[PDB]
């Protein structure tokens, strides 16, 4: 896998966010997760927190994964990273996430993933209090 430049449009919530990716905008759904919807439990929160993530980011890139670039809704889906650092991962370390949507070959960063979610359990955090 292989990072590419992007930059920000909007935050949208804790999944999904408006990026400008080879100079033409396009909503990203973050592979491999779910947040909660801002109407539900934990949902604002994760919003925050996705929106903090990628409004502080000097450099925004994204990463493909082997498989479906493009869901049904014609959503990007990517690996996003806020200065090297996995939004994916982070919202999952946070308990702001569960691991989810996992499809045979858009899965190379499972393991990274499921392992932070056991940390966010075994601390109770936040989905897991
Ligand atoms: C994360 C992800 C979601 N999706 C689709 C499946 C779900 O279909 P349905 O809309 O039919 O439930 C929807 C969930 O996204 P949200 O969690 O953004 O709603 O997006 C993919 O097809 N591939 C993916 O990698
Ligand atoms: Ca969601």
């Amino acid at each position: 896998l292989h990072k590419e430049p992007a930059t920000l449009i909007k935050a949208i919530d804790g999944d999904t966010v408006k990026l400008m990716y080879k100079g033409q905008p396009m909503t990203f759904r973050l592979l491999l997760v779910d947040t909660p919807e801002f109407n539900e439990k934990y949902g604002p929160e994760a919003s925050a927190f996705t929106k903090k993530m990628v409004e502080n980011a000097k450099k925004i890139e994204v990463e493909f994964d082997k498989g479906q670039r493009t869901d049904k809704y014609g959503r990007g889906l990517a690996y996003i990273y806020a200065d090297g650092k996995m939004v994916n991962e982070a919202l999952v370390r946070q308990g702001l996430a569960k691991v989810a949507y996992v499809y045979k070959g858009d899965n190379t960063h499972e393991q990274l993933l499921r392992k932070a979610e056991a940390q966010a359990k075994k601390e109770k955090l936040n989905i897991w209090s």
